[PDB]
């Protein structure tokens, strides 16, 4: 009854993976508990069908938390009690938090996947293999410059910064190259959170190695002294740097304290990136399982919006049903309610509020797919209120979760409800937007659609960059939008549903392998620093086991 | 090619099985490599211990030493004689790989495999050293950046950062900048990781708790009254030992010739002591009757730090003591030029000698055992080893194929090393103590080892020492990082240079150790890549890798 | 060309006396350049003044404004009507001459001279102001190097340095680095040296005394708890007012027609007011009946920031203000292609008569009277002129040809501008009140001035606001520091832009007198020199200069 103190009897993956149908020459042990899966295992199971994907998301979040990773695996365990064949495909935490402000459980309560330490630190090493070769192709960056810059780069417009997995503000703005002609050419730069890295989006996004290598080689790291693109293919570099991905391009098999099989790989940001885990891990378990439960970052507006219109456009997918996570409280702070007071009952905020949770409800019917509400019981929430809450519900089923407190039983109901929707209500799946449209149209769209902004204006910046962008011909690809994930506007204190707004994009980024990445405010917190009181302060590791993970 | 040599393995857990280790007391890194818990050890704390073989070499030379073969080769030939025996390596930098190209991880049929793994992630042990270390300088700049509670001068701080990349860019940087918001500007600077005094603790521990302990004691840096700031005074030994959890076991693996072959650590050998860890070799010491380990570069430096550093602390008693060497190298000593490597000239070979015969007296100097050791070149011919078989007329002798043969051609100095590990038995002792002065040390070092009249120190060496031993870290061992290339700081005088003297410039203190007197620039602790880069090269087929 | 217009000067020391300057009161820096002692003023403290005639002009244009010449020009006829006045024009920038080259002191016959001097070291008064400056950030620095007893937070220092050259290089660098012993690691940068806010007290200072105190507020950072530390808690107001002791005095010099001409300060008029100092303008009143003076950019700036900062603080009371303008100016705004203003268009020179319409009434808006003035150009037409002279129906308006015919060219507005200052007794008042609030006080500049429906305040503007409020430094003047080129934010908006908008992006505070707020990036307080810079092209024979 802390989620910690939850260490206890997991079965070994060999023998999850046996009875999942993985021949025993497709695993690669690392531990008794942990395994990296052959992409021979998708290849040589590709012309059977899919099992069913659910995608699970979540409202508006607030500082009173929803718990969205604990509904996914309780769903899952839920799913395995009722006898259904099932895995989860969850992301791979970063490393940074653990010291800064604690790391948490892949879940929460008794729904969560394990093994939890490993999965908070080191885990197998895929975000380290992101790390070099994410930081080689720098290098090769740095050492062109100082074997004479025959490519002829413009060192004051590179793009591609370095990066490390723990929150160091210092490195943020830096100045390297220093110490005269034999140490390099002096520039500006900085370092990213490893996570963040473009490189952990190509990842997340790739059908395999070579398709990753390719991916790799139409990053762009800057710009020659014409303004003509430079790219990581133009370094010779993609090679290198797809060596360096070798084991971390497959999925790792995992499971939950119920020993459901489960797949963690890859973990980006969901703001400068989709905030999905890998498509290679999803596919794989769509065909080793009947049912697929998934998640995406941030609330609906954001990771399922990009889960869509991006990893699902990529890979082929086609969502069958989608749950999103409320709860009375997160709820009733769209509402007005403030941190301090939301135990006591308020039918009229908790009505109020609703209209976010309302907003991505219809939201998600925008792509086809039909949409089940998680209530995650809480135990100061009232009957009245989860009453309330369940009859505002009206236009999707609705259950309540006590997966936190009670594992996979806590989640029958939901699961039931998901089950029920999946055989009388089919989904109809068709992406937001066609890439054909200009980057401006898919903005608004997006923007529109699912923001309910009244429009969008950009700064002369972004404005230069979305032409500069278009005559080099990268019109075409998907937009993910970098805007604060506290509300449907890039004004994070404007909860709930904000009506008659404008939503205003000040820079436009380019991730070549992928897309574009418009931001709106400084949504550009791409390495988070410590608090003045690090968690790491109090970390230490007995003479046996740790204590304050 | 020796990539090539890619054939038949065996399940490490069966090695693991056919040494006495508990399945429990394993965890793999697929079917062909693992660590083994410190729980061998604990356990297995009274069982005897084996014998060690501390194989080394003479002055490097842009000939050939053959260091790492010799020392799988010989361990192929002294198991293939029924004797139960291992190997304690050192796991190399990932960088060297995507700039000059990765090597074997030994030569010919000599060395250990799976050598990609190796040579790339492997276990990834670096990796582990590379975020102990960079925590703790984010611990370092979000401290100032919190109010300096510590009062920490900026411009003292001695703690860098590290990668393990060939980054010449990251050799001196600017960090901090940006305002109020983003830090506290200062200078700073990245150096491999395999440079990190993190690797040095690692490779110098016993047991995550005393790893621990090491790291809170690491400077840092200092306050604006000149007093230390550590780790400790930070309290990141706790974090910092949890992200070592898994590096401090030791990995198991193999030699071609499924001898089981321990790889575990991997420091540098000038700033530091370039050892495999500790914890390795006196685990392998319980589970073997015989140990063969090596120490990065000459005789001169890497068995002296070996024998002052690793044994002093370990409680080792080296009980012999084998020292590699060519034809050719030898002959560069005696002024051979490198493209005239490929004639005969016995007058040079015996010049050169000199250089073996030097170390070979150092050898015995600690009361352990010696033996020489000669890999068979192609070129070499009849009439040259005949000289230099018997020039070596003062301790065994034996010549090695190792490369060409496995561990057949080590036979012949297989025998030899039991021979004498047999008859000839050590009384081993440290060359100096812990009690002296700094410079007592190095002298006692630069006398004796190196050869040198006196030593001299610079104003800033001077003012370092005096503030160190009016510190605290005067009874501390001493870590000469010099030149390799000679016996003296000059890396030009080959050979055994007579008459010459040694100036240590620089003085750099390890609190997680001993004491780093440097001499030339031996401050390259951030390599970089060259104009034609193996980075721009390697490729990964649809199926496999080709030009690493 | 202008400069040929080298020929006959006369000893200012005749005109001092000429003026009534004791001899003892004068120090010459040559024989036609001298400064004038403060003791001038003060001993006439109680004469009567004479007259004001603050030139001024329309929006600038890439077509010629008219500024400067009609100055001078409106000077020489004045003063050739049997009159006693005087000019106080500004010193130019040392920067410009060696980028884009320097320029006439006014044009054609209305240049005060000697003109050389006067775009080169003159004398000294810029140095003095950058020496002044870079003293105090020398004291910065050092401060922080000694202990930072004021606590200071290097991140949060405002106060740049500075130097009077086009150097994009030093606007953003990295300072401080080296060590301990070189400084504290910060980023700073420099700003042209007629951007120094010593500039700024300097034309806005009554007697040594009173500078000296002024720079003894200027503030140059905070502590680490956003408490103001100034010049004044740094002790560095005496030493920047001894370096200021020569450079306070005005100098006299004198145009082509030897009328008396005072070239005293040049601060920058968007960041600051765009005015000469006061201290000369208040002396030629004691020895002048007429003193015509002028304000940098368009009325919208200069003539606002003038009446409400320089008269403010000075007491003056401005009697007249004569606006400049040319045909093709105005054309442009309305909407004349650069290259298309060679031909006529009455329609457009109609329509962008707005802007010189919308000016003349700003002007009558500070119950100072007001009067048209024409650059008569070459290919003005007659149609075109005569449809501008009834054009300005709302007050005095006369053409001018000060450019081609010295004094004379000017003897029509001349008597216009007596005629009407004889007739037109102003009330002058300041257009805002100083207890205003800092928004209040922009929008009333905004609104009644500029034009704009309001104004909008960013995220950052806002809290800069409120901290200056609750600092004490809100009853403060206030300085529009925006584009010149439109009444409004946007430059590409000429002519009378009409229910558009303002807004403050940022927010500097100048203690050494008022606030100010930017607007547009106005921000280029370092300009920088082109590909093809005058400096590569000037010479000096071995006789004189060629290309300057």
């Amino acid at each position: 009854d802390i989620e910690i103190a939850q260490a206890a009897k997991m079965k070994p993956v060999m023998e999850l993976a046996r009875g999942l149908g993985i021949q025993e020459d497709e695993v690669e042990l690392y531990g008794k508990y942990k395994a990296k899966i052959s992409l021979d295992v998708y290849r040589r199971l590709k012309d059977k069908p899919d099992g069913k994907l659910i995608l699970v998301t979540a409202i508006t979040p607030t500082p009173a938390g929803e718990g969205k990773t604990t509904t996914s695996v309780g769903l899952t365990d839920a799913l395995a009690r009722l006898g259904k064949r099932v895995m989860v495909c969850l992301r791979e935490p970063s490393l940074g938090p653990s010291f800064g402000i604690k790391g948490g459980a892949a879940g929460g309560g008794y729904a969560q996947v394990v093994p939890m330490e490993d999965i908070n630190l080191h885990f197998t090493g895929d975000i380290h293999a992101v790390t070099y070769a994410h930081n080689l192709l720098a290098a090769m960056v740095d050492n062109h410059l100082q074997q004479g810059n025959v490519l002829n780069i413009d060192p004051r417009t590179i793009t591609w910064r370095r990066v490390i997995d723990l929150n160091e503000r210092a490195l943020r703005n830096i100045v390297i190259g220093l110490g005269g002609k034999a140490n390099g050419v002096p520039r500006e730069t900085g370092f990213d959170i490893s996570v963040a890295s473009e490189v952990m989006a190509c990842l997340c996004l790739a059908s395999d190695l070579m398709d990753l290598k390719e991916r790799f080689s139409r990053k762009v790291v800057g710009y020659t002294y014409d303004g003509k693109p430079v790219t990581a293919g133009d370094l010779e570099a993609q090679g290198s740097m797809a060596l360096l991905m070798k084991d971390a391009i497959k999925p790792n098999l995992v499971q939950t304290l119920e020993n459901t099989p489960a797949f963690i790989h890859g973990g980006p940001f969901a703001n400068i990136a989709h905030g999905c885990n890998s498509i290679i891990a999803t596919k794989t378990a769509l065909k080793l399982a009947d049912y697929v439960v998934t998640e995406a970052g941030f609330g609906a507006d954001l990771g399922a919006e990009k889960f869509y219109d991006v990893k699902c456009r990529y890979a082929g997918f086609k969502p069958d049903a989608t749950v999103i996570v409320a709860t009375v409280r997160a709820l009733k702070m769209h509402g007005g309610v403030p941190k301090s007071d939301l135990a006591t009952e308020n039918l009229e905020a908790l009505r109020e509020g609703f209209a976010n949770l309302e907003k991505h409800i219809e939201n998600i019917g925008k792509f086809g797919v039909p949409a089940v509400v998680a209530i995650n019981a809480f135990p100061t929430d009232t009957e009245a209120e989860l009453n309330l809450l369940y009859e505002l519900c009206a236009k999707a089923g609705a259950e309540v979760a006590l997966s936190w407190a009670k594992g996979g039983e806590g989640g029958l109901e939901l699961a039931r409800k998901v089950l029920q929707t999946l055989e009388s209500r089919p989904s109809n799946f068709h992406v937001l937007y066609n890439l054909d449209l200009s980057i401006k149209d898919k903005i608004a769209k997006i923007a529109t659609e699912i923001y309910g902004a009244d429009g969008v204006n950009y700064t002369a910046e972004a404005d230069k960059a979305i032409q500069r962008y278009e005559s080099l011909g990268y019109g075409n690809l998907p937009v993910v939008m970098a805007k604060t994930q506290y509300s449907f506007s890039d004004d994070m204190t404007k909860l709930g549903r904000p009506r008659n707004f404008t939503i205003t994009v000040r820079e436009v980024r380019l991730s070549a392998g992928g897309r574009l990445i418009v931001p709106i405010t400084g949504a550009i917190m791409t390495m988070p620093g410590l608090p003045k009181r690090p968690a790491a302060c109090n970390i230490d590791i007995d003479a046996d086991g740790v204590i304050t993970g």
